[PDB]
């Protein structure tokens, strides 16, 4: 891949991040001790993942921007908003966490479950998510696209956060209600909770570094970008249930949290009233058995099946999307992060 | 005052805000829910309180601003900065809450004790966030102080976030150690988590909005505000536990948090060896008689006594570094805050 190319590079330049970010100290040797619980959050939860969205940005940034004015410097700034686009998620990650109750996260217990962190997450998260502005006033504040930026980010956390809330606001703890779970209102979860920052921001980002700052290019971006984000988001649902946790790195729970998952909008679509009924004695509950009918469930109607045809239709979707939108960008923007998720 | 000169117009206001801010709806019906979500949250959680930080943007803007240049459309900028501050006060608090485990806020449960609220309060207090850039985009995006006030409002969040990471890490949970309740660490916890935002961020965005960006103008602004916000804050934690919860709205956790209080660090520097233990033996406890014990070893020491002295000290201080270093601004600017929180 585009992405190994530049992942050991990109990945080395986490520690200059983590320097430069807890630096804060001379001058401000009083707040020592927060700068230190700064790199622990830091290094506890900006790594250990993929670095995929950040990767994209560099890449993309090498793809769009003409190699004689690829130089250290500007090469520095790609790799530092890249490393903001994966402190955003870092500290989205955090959050959904704790709202998700869920245990392990990349391998390890989620930071909120490690005895001594508990809700002091929640500030955690918020800091994660002040290093992202941080960086980008010491690296980009005499560039161009600086305000660019800093707009694409908060309007990114923005559309964000709406799609959580709508996340959390479909999915009432204890409080089952099937008639909710609907294609429609799965779409517009998964376009505001996952699209926006997993897709649309790293490719912008890289766009308005390169000077592409068109209302036009960046909306036919966003035609592509967020059809592929939901895509990687339903593939995140199938695989809360049906993926390996030692490759995925996290144990699911959507089934006990009552999600409106991508399995349990097509459960509703293909259950008899029998099912129907199974489904709705089973959802949204603690109870591993209970949790166990509704997996079996989905086993019956054949979903896992139903995900693999969906993924072939969804990726001929997204290339014909790119024949169609790409333009003038090289295609090879797209394609990179096509092969990187259809993989 | 000048604050109830125009608090009642300043109040009004806000249905403007929350109309503005929920009316991200036309376009996108899809988010709806979500939208109708953002209203309950700013409705329960930035109204309620007495809009002092807010208001005294309103009132250093019509002290700075030449009376000519104060039309219409610069007022109402003028009133969404002091919602924008609120907002910034609201979100903080609602994470604050539920890290300290308050019970209650502006007289009403806090919001993520509410019954179907609990941790989804934290992404309700992100979405608070984000309307404070939302409000600036909406009306601030063509004036020549839009970045000013976007970096103002970030560097006070970051600021803010270290001034809690401070205030959680000197006080954890079932780990009582006075040894760390120093004067030096209390006032760099202060400074952080309240004297930034509270004081120094309104009257910068004034300042800001009039045309005031010079290095040592702001400087000089800093000198009086964070005093005034080091004040603050003593007040807020001598409230705690003497304070009226009837007037203060809230009831206080800082003995059972096991918080680096005004109170504690000021039983410390006089307490004997005998008082030292018995304070060791019941700080940072959940029992009532434990608690009970603390403020009665502070009665003993006088404390109210001694908060009484410092109040008057430190007015004397505040007006005297008013003399110092308000030039050129009106003094007024200084002094009506300064009324606002000596009352
Ligand atoms: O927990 P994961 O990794 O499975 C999850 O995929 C995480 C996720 C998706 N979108 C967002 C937005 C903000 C915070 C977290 N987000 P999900 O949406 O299923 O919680
Ligand atoms: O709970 P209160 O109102 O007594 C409290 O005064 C609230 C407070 C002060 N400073 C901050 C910064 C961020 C969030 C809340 N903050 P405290 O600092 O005592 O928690
Ligand atoms: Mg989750
Ligand atoms: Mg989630
Ligand atoms: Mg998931
Ligand atoms: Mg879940
Ligand atoms: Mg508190
Ligand atoms: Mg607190
Ligand atoms: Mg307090
Ligand atoms: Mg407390």
């Amino acid at each position: 891949d585009v992405y190994a190319q530049e992942k050991q590079d990109f990945v080395q330049h986490f520690s200059q991040i983590v320097r430069v970010l807890t630096e804060d100290e001379m001058g401000h040797p009083e707040i020592g001790d927060a700068i230190a619980r700064l790199k622990e959050v830091l290094e506890y939860n900006a790594i250990g993942g993929k670095y995929n969205r950040g990767l994209t940005v560099v890449v993309a940034f090498r793809e769009l921007v003409e190699p004689r004015k690829q130089d250290a410097d500007s090469l520095q700034r790609a790799w530092t908003v890249g490393w903001c686009v994966e402190l955003l998620q870092a500290f989205f990650l955090v959050a959904d966490d704790i709202m998700d109750s869920s245990l392990t996260r990349r391998g390890q217990i989620c930071w909120y479950q490690k005895p001594g962190v508990g809700l002091d997450a929640i500030n955690d998260a918020n800091l994660l998510e002040a290093c992202i502005y941080r960086l980008l006033k010491l690296y980009c504040r005499e560039q161009p696209y600086y305000l660019n930026l800093i707009e694409l980010f908060l309007q990114s956390s923005y559309q964000t956060e709406i799609g959580q809330t709508l996340d959390l606001l479909t999915a009432p703890q204890g409080n089952v209600d099937l008639v909710r779970f609907t294609e429609k209102r799965y779409k517009s979860i998964v376009k505001y909770k996952t699209a926006f920052y997993s897709f649309y921001l790293p490719i912008a980002a890289a766009m308005y570094m390169a000077g592409i700052d068109g209302e036009k290019e960046h909306a036919n971006a966003k035609k592509i970008l967020l059809e592929m984000g939901e895509f990687f988001q339903i593939q995140d649902d199938y695989l809360d249930l049906f993926g390996d946790p030692s490759v995925t790195g996290k144990i699911g729970t959507d089934i006990q949290d009552n999600k409106c998952s991508w399995l349990v909008v097509q459960c509703l679509q293909r259950a008899t009233p029998e099912q129907y009924q199974i489904l709705k004695e089973n959802y949204g509950q603690k109870e591993a058995e209970k949790v166990a009918r509704v997996k079996a469930l989905y086993e019956e109607l054949d979903l896992p099946a139903v995900f693999l045809q969906y993924e072939e239709d969804s990726y001929s979707h997204i290339m014909a999307l790119i024949e169609q939108y790409a333009a003038p960008l090289p295609p090879a923007v797209f394609l990179g992060l096509a092969r990187k998720i259809y993989k």
